[PDB]
């Protein structure tokens, strides 16, 4: 259990190695505008995925940071979000937990 892959298809997404602690945990609760609840945890690295769209600061989840809508690069699942243009880190990706799935390298 050290490799994180899509659920939905078996892509390479990250690793446990790569998770970060932002705010002093890498797990972050959230909601969305639609009441949708995310169990996201943070990396500062992924693969794998596809970045769409430009960013936008609207209804960020983390201070000074903007969002994209990252997928999955294979079957297009929608697995959290890259963020970009904060600081220390400038950029990280928040990943939705329960769309990932754990296993050996
Ligand atoms: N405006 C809408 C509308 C529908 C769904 C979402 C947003 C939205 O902003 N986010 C996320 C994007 C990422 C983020 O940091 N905060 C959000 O609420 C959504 O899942
Ligand atoms: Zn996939």
């Amino acid at each position: 259990a050290s490799i994180f892959r899509c659920r939905q298809c078996g892509q390479t997404i990250s690793r446990r190695d790569w998770l970060l602690p932002m705010g002093g945990d890498h797990e972050h609760v959230v909601f969305n505008p639609a009441g949708m609840i995310f169990r996201v945890w943070c990396f500062s690295l992924a693969q794998g995925l596809r970045l769409i769209g430009a960013p936008s600061g609207e209804f960020s989840w983390f201070k000074g940071y903007d969002w994209t809508i990252a997928l999955c690069g294979q079957c297009g699942s929608h697995l959290g979000w890259h963020y970009e243009g904060g600081s220390q880190p400038q950029t990280f990706f928040g990943l939705i937990k329960d769309r990932l799935a754990e296993g050996p390298a």
